[PDB]
DNA sequence: CACGTACGCGCTGTCCCCCGCGTTTTAACCGCCAAGGGGATTACTCCCTAGTCTCCAGGCACGTGTCAGATATATACATCC
C-alpha cells in the first residue's frame, strides 16, 4: 500500500488501481475508508440498487 | 448390650472407550432479492351483554322422628352318651 511503510506520520500510497470486491468493502471499510481516493468504479451497479 | 456377619471400602488387573490431534468437508452466517400476509397502533362506530337494583322463593343446613336391614337373644325340635 505505502511507499514508506516503516514511517509513522503521513503515509502516501504506492499503488494506482485497487481491484476489490463487495465482501472486502464490507469487511475492511475501516482500512479502506481512510484513503483519499480519486476515483470509484463500481461494476454491476444493480447490486447497489 | 452382646454377638455375628454382610457389606462398604481399599487394592489390583484389564480392557475399552473416550480424548487429543490432524485432515477434510460443510453448513452457519452475513448479505441479498421478490412479493405478500400478520400484526401492532390510531381512530371511529355500534350493540350486546353484564353490572346494578328490587323482590321473592326454594335450596341448603340443622334438627328430629321413623324405618328397614343387620345383630343379638328366647324358646322349641332333633340328637349323642
Amino acid at each position: 500500500f505505502y511507499t514508506n511503510p516503516r514511517a509513522k506520520g503521513k503515509k502516501t500510497m504506492k499503488f494506482n488501481v485497487l481491484l476489490t470486491t463487495y465482501e472486502y468493502i464490507l469487511k475492511d471499510r475501516a482500512e479502506l475508508g481512510s484513503i483519499k481516493w480519486q476515483f470509484m468504479a463500481v461494476d454491476e451497479a444493480h447490486r447497489l440498487k
